[PDB]
């Protein structure tokens, strides 16, 4: 072999019957947060990290619906592929479903219902994606760490334990649903035995890296918003939050067409074509405005 | 008898990209699809036989969701509006469904709430001649059909989206009609904006002295879910009432049960596949709790 | 005649640091001070003679804000509750105000809304014997006085904040009483938590067969503004109704005018100093607009 | 004179009758945003900038009310002074009212109803406060620039004009209500003639610095939230925003006691004393938790 890449995965799985009847009509990650499908937010997040080749994993039934929404990604300078997940057998199954997609490359895994926002988010992601070996996760202070993977730190700020959804959390630092992995993750994932609750657990993957001294735990500061979108109440809260920001600024959070344009993955002519069919609504008008307005 | 029509019309691209993923009237208002609210409204008026009109793309998605409605004691049919060429087109598309019966039409993105709403609908539906609409005081009457009243409270004009509204009373998206409505709709010409106007149907009744315009009081909430902002506001409004009360607004399973269109055993069957979430848990509680 | 009491009790430090700057019941719910809502409620029941009870610190601030109420056709008096030692203490503090008349008590942080609320209050106030309270289905009945009904709908028990509630029906913070209430309150002993309980007053009437418990339907909104979260929710709820309708909820100037306690010239005087904002503009519009 | 400071000003003036009747009961900057008086947010902002000596300017009637809330500041390691503003004669009057307070020192002026939030806000402020000469302002992209002072940039990103509330804005970049000044501002302020609308205008002060080549215009990025709190609707929106963040994180935005503690202006014993009278509510419980929890 001769030399002359980091690939993305969005787990947009079946949310069961938890949000029914809202979700009888459509899968969770197709429901909007304010003005855009939920999946726009994690997609935009991977895009901000510089990732163009992205696998979307969803149920057999939802796959064609995501495909209708997003296509192959080529209109936005992306290469979107799709894989079906028959059964909800944990998040780490992503690496077995996505094995041939990842191949010998670096990877990033993001949850389809996580929403992130803040200043220099691009730089926070960039430094995780820059580490070409080991694994990188983000820790975020929350009120309810028991709902998440929880990280414990020693007095010098070094991570010393990870626990999946502990009933007695060692700290208030939750591991966010955005993970950066090197080439070892698939082989780590293949050795996972399902948990007491019958799932292949992402926390076990992360603990394998930690045990090898190869896990970076970066703090995602309190000046960032990490919002969850998996209850009716939290989905509503997330929409209000985005609406308040966007209406204040006259700028959008997680507009994929914008992010592709600013990454130079598409050019001004291409953005104009995307603006055309959306011209009679605010979204297409927004895209048109980006062709002439300097936004810092 | 009175049959129901839900016009779940196409919103073009106004709600894109949200509506590139899911049909407009399948978008949730808080915890249930938008269409449950007008469905529940017709159900509260005692209407079991309902035509859902939508776009060629969305109509099959409503049908996949709701089926024939037998599970809720309903008789649901479907029809397609090829192009959004006016709300009054509902009566032409719905002509064979309506037949020789009385009808009611509700817009798919209209949400209603308040005390004795059941009685307000009952009074309209019991008039078996003429037409009955509701007037509601709004801040932005220019977005709607506007009804003008004289000093005695009699309705004297109707204007669709007037640049100079004659009052702040908007006609809500809920309309009751006798056997004349199909033939009135057949003899409409399109307006200046290429639409068969529901306001034109309503004016035809007004001109014959057969339009009843009842006030929907300020104690009722009439909300519009046609924009991202209004949809969001409607969600918060419902969430606040539901979380306060531990009761739902516009749960079709509940309304069917209270109308005795379905019995406790059927309500229990419906609760089963939703039993892992709060909605089935709510359906189950309805079997054992007295709610006045 | 029936006189009114607003108990604007001390919330201790529960709302600090917000309540280090301003009295709890002067905090705004959207666009007006909290106290306007219960004031408007009493006013809607036809009650013009109102005692405002509050803390030694807050009472003078209500008095500085509202004066004697003559500008709104009211007769307002003030009294102090030295320590928050139970809601029933209102009747002891208010004994000389009440005199030999009928009374009504409303909690200062309770907000009500809905269709024919005027009629619901009127029916309670017209009973000149016994007591009348309202039961409302809630999600968290353990935070309130809970009324238990038998199979015929008759109220059979009342419990204050039960660990095992017998129903989901909470007694709302609105109470109507005959001439017996002062002497019932005088013969109460403090509860296990050192409070003269309003639920104990209500049980004394229940034991004599003179408590009316009417259902406040699910079509009414009864909201609590006692926490930062509930206050915020109440604000959004009011804002949504007001911005939809272009009408206000619980504007005392409006209710006085509609009750004919003040006339158009007085309403016009009140609008003048607020004419630069939407509230005076609203008061001014009320002079020329028919609102049903 | 022998050698061996930047002072703060909060303009918490009379908001007229615009928010009545809510404000008949209390002045605008005493109204809460979610769980704390509005003034807590600009106060915390100056504190984050490292500023301890702060003048609060308000009406004769409101002065004692702010004084009851805040005292002299010494409980939080601050030196709070108060000056009365009889008449609402524009924002720049602050420098004439505050002349003897500023003396020969550097200054910062902040509006009592501006709310800011985001990652590395401390660093954004630090770099403005570090410039010991000239003036520093922040530009923020908004939907409605016509409500504010607006800054225009040339193609190289250099500020070339400032306009107060233009009916035809040159850009969407509003000047935020947070201003850093050197020793020249009082003398600049004394030469201001009132505007067409009878006010001493902050934009005229800023343009004087710009004309001297001494104005830095830093971009406040879209990852920061700058919210306005001066309508009933926006106050409500601001409260929802703070509530969503705080309830998500179990951390507070603009808790002054926290900021003083983290600045080391008060110590753990002093924070414990402040926690005591607030112990039965969430706020005092929060303060107690900060004595034992490491928050990054
Ligand atoms: C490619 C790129 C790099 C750096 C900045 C931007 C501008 N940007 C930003 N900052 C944001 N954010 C508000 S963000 O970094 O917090 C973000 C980005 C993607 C998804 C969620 C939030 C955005 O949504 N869209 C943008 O075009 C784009
Ligand atoms: C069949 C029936 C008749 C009268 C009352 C009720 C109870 N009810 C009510 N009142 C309501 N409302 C809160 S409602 O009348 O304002 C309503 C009803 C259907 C759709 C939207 C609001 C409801 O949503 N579901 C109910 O089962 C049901
Ligand atoms: C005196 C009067 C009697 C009947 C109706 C009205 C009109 N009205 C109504 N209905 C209301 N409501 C929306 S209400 O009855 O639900 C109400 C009234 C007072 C306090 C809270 C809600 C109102 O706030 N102000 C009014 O002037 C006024
Ligand atoms: C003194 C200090 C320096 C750096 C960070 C902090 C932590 N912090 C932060 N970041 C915040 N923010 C969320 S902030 O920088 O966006 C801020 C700070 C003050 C007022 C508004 C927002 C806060 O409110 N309280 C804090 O104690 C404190
Ligand atoms: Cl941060
Ligand atoms: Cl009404
Ligand atoms: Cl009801
Ligand atoms: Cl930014």
């Amino acid at each position: 072999h001769h030399h002359h890449k980091r690939k993305g995965i969005i787990l947009a799985g079946g949310s069961g019957t938890r949000l029914h009847p809202a979700t009888l009509a459509i899968s969770k990650q197709l429901l909007p947060v304010y003005d855009k499908p939920m999946i726009y937010y994690p997609l935009s997040t991977l895009m901000l990290a510089g990732i163009r080749e992205i696998l979307i994993i969803s149920t057999p039934q939802d796959t064609p619906r995501f495909q209708q929404l997003l296509g192959d990604g080529s209109n936005w300078g992306l290469d979107l592929q799709y894989a079906v997940q028959p059964s909800p057998d944990g998040l780490a199954q992503a690496f077995l479903i996505g094995e041939s997609f990842i191949g010998n490359d670096l990877s990033a895994l993001v949850l389809g219902d996580n929403l992130y926002y803040g200043h220099d988010f691009h730089e926070l992601l960039g430094s995780a994606s820059q580490r070409q070996t080991g694994a990188s996760v983000f820790a975020y202070h929350v009120l309810d760490p028991e709902r998440y993977g929880v990280v414990e730190f020693d007095q010098g700020g070094k991570a010393i334990s990870l626990e999946e959804k502990p009933l007695e959390p060692k700290s208030n630092y939750a591991v966010t649903g955005l993970y950066f992995y090197d080439q070892q993750v698939v082989d780590i994932a293949r050795d996972l035995k399902p948990s007491p609750r019958g799932e292949l657990e992402i926390t076990d993957v992360n603990r394998a890296y930690l045990e090898r001294g190869q896990l970076s735990v970066e703090i995602m500061g309190r000046g960032y918003a990490w919002l969850d979108t998996g209850t009716h109440d939290s989905l509503l809260e997330a929409g209000q939050f985005i609406a308040t920001l966007e209406n204040r600024q006259g700028l959008k959070v997680a507009c994929p067409e914008e992010i592709a344009y600013r990454q130079k993955w598409i050019d001004a002519a291409q953005l104009e074509k995307l603006a055309a069919p959306l011209a009679k609504n605010g979204y297409g008008q927004y895209l048109k405005r980006l062709l002439t307005e300097t936004v810092y």
